[PDB]
């Protein structure tokens, strides 16, 4: 009966374009949906080595991996077996702007992800093209309903070389495939994403994320 | 050393939104180390306010935040000298607000010289029409930007009709005593609430609670 | 410093592949124009994805700055970018959250320019003017051309006229990069724009587009 | 039918607070409304010398000084003799944000301007606090009505040392004092502001503006 199982697999294919540079990246990972933890092994098939910081791709690599408590409606786990899809905009503080789409589907213990990524106006001397990023700092997403659609806004920062921070503002719009899926009320989703390991050219990447939902102070 | 477990709070706030001057006085208390604080507010001039009182609340001290041991408390170490902050509020309908505050301490009480200015609020907007309900809980991102500690918040106002209203805020904190160590990147959980008020919002009770943390998985 | 190889009467060969709100489409373009008068006209034709569930207007500026009246006192970065050609990247930010990215690779071969165009929009509200197709007209705008991070960049403040006398704000930044080296960067200058849909069918499967652009250096010398 | 003379005098006094620095500037000049030109001598009464770039203030130092054609409704000259007021937000690309107000009342032959200005969050090493600005480039104001109010949005740029540019996005709201003043349609207003002369620390500044209203191409 259960559409969401304790241990599930993740199959992902990304096709993208940043500043004209086409790229194709494959993923194959595992995760625990009810614990909000997933890990994935990536491998760029085309366009390696990448000319930009790999970090800007990480959040495009499923909120069905998040620990939802009882008092908050879990929109994403209720979206399967049919699945869902999202759209995202990434506005960086130095002009660089990205859009991204993902169409998620399920078969058995496996999620399938059709991911698209596009970025423009990234300056050559910028920390993205200079590859001076280190990690995404831990963040907190704001979930709320906007125009009948579950939307998530995140203020977010990249750690740069030299104790500097690089600002990125994101908006995601989630839409279930099935009709009649209960939209949740306002809530927060704490995030944490990390590159566990990589080779020199970032042709091989192991990514890990942890996400938890809550109602904020003083409920958490 | 300079901050007692219980403190008194005094706040004078003059402002202008859409050409409307106003003067508000605040007298309340709070326990800094526990991260909680309360305050009674009175519109001594400009009442009744033709705009939603909620936009003023965040202007009405991060020293009232529960900081752990593993995170540098830049605000509690800014005393007895005190500190200042500037702020910019950017609402989604075009309304822009700026604010500043000088925080001092003579004895056991906190003195706050706050100013507030807001422009370009739409007439039928949820602010000038008082369609707001409360500030939804948020998370401030603390990080050093150009040698100055900076807090950025994506906060949302709950409106009437189960709708939310966007506001992006950037605050720059500056300690008076030169030498106060800047903290690393960290988060500050926030929850603000109007506990009680009258019809025309002349007398208002405000309450806050702030907890600092390292985020996942250290929170 | 060399011959632009751009004759006063040029042709345009365009093909756009794009995605908006998950909806995929393919559009082809055929038109003519005069680079020295800063005027051009094109016949668009939705090959795939028709009919478009969104406003056609958001696509129109994606459908070449080589068609702009540049005075000889202002450096014409685009005309001197040929015969090698150039390419641009653009971000479109609407006031309701909708964000578009677009890029065009422009080449010249003989008498005709060629455009490989891509367009991507996200986060448009279901009841916004775009998805409801309540747009009417691109108001005349002025693009601010200047070198930024060693790259010629243009910033505009655009507005769509809606039904009911309302305006739909949009902020656009375009970056321009030449394929050949040695092309001189211009100083700050303005570019006046006026794009207009002259004719179309009901479902906008076939559209007739027109642009007129004139560069200048603002008051008082304009 | 508005009692606006071809040659008018301008009286002005600004009180402001940028970066915590309080200041007072007085202004006295003349202008030609139907030719859209105006000149003004400025004097720093308090706060001198200003620790920030003077250029960020000049845009605040009256749109009746704009040449309007006959096919465009001149909302500003139709607001007198009762006068009008405006509000403005200045958003810079580096985080610096300014608000500004002015109440304009006409007393016979002289225009009076009660101006207020406030600026926050300017980086210590930005071109403003370092005073690296050279001038405002000529721009174009997009006038249109939003929620029953005349509004102008401008993409303007400050020329910096080395011929770099410093972006600023601005929005102004105009409100006539008298009820039922006919709102104009979408039109453009070309601007140029130029500091003609100044003293060492900008305590005395000669300012000039030239504004012309039009309806864009091909009317240009
Ligand atoms: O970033 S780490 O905590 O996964
Ligand atoms: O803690 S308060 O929200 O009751
Ligand atoms: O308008 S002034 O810059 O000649
Ligand atoms: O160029 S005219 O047709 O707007």
């Amino acid at each position: 009966m259960s559409a969401i199982k304790p241990d599930m697999k993740i199959n992902l294919r990304m096709e993208g374009n940043v500043n004209g540079h086409h790229f194709v990246i494959d993923g194959d990972g595992t995760g625990k949906p009810f614990e909000g933890k997933q890990s994935m092994d990536l491998e760029v098939k085309e366009g390696g080595p990448l000319p930009f910081a790999f970090d800007i791709l990480t959040t495009a690599f499923n909120r069905v991996f998040a620990e939802y408590p009882d008092h908050i409606q879990d929109y994403f786990k209720q979206s399967f077996p049919k699945g869902y899809s999202w759209e995202r905009s990434l506005t960086f503080e130095d002009g660089g702007i990205c859009i991204a789409r993902n169409d998620i589907t399920m078969e058995g213990d496996t999620f399938y992800n059709k991911v698209r990524f596009h970025g423009v106006n990234f300056p050559a001397n910028g920390p993205v093209m200079q590859k001076k990023t280190l990690k995404w700092e831990p963040s907190t997403e704001k979930m709320y309903v906007r125009d009948g659609v579950l939307t998530g806004d995140i203020t977010m920062a990249l750690l740069l070389e030299g104790n500097a921070h690089y600002r990125c503002d994101s908006r995601t719009t989630y839409k279930a495939k099935e009709k009649g899926v209960k939209l949740p009320g306002y809530h927060l989703v704490d995030h944490c994403i990390e590159i566990l390991s990589h080779d020199k050219d970032y042709n091989k990447v192991k990514l890990y994320e942890h996400a938890v939902a809550h109602s904020g102070l003083p409920d958490n």
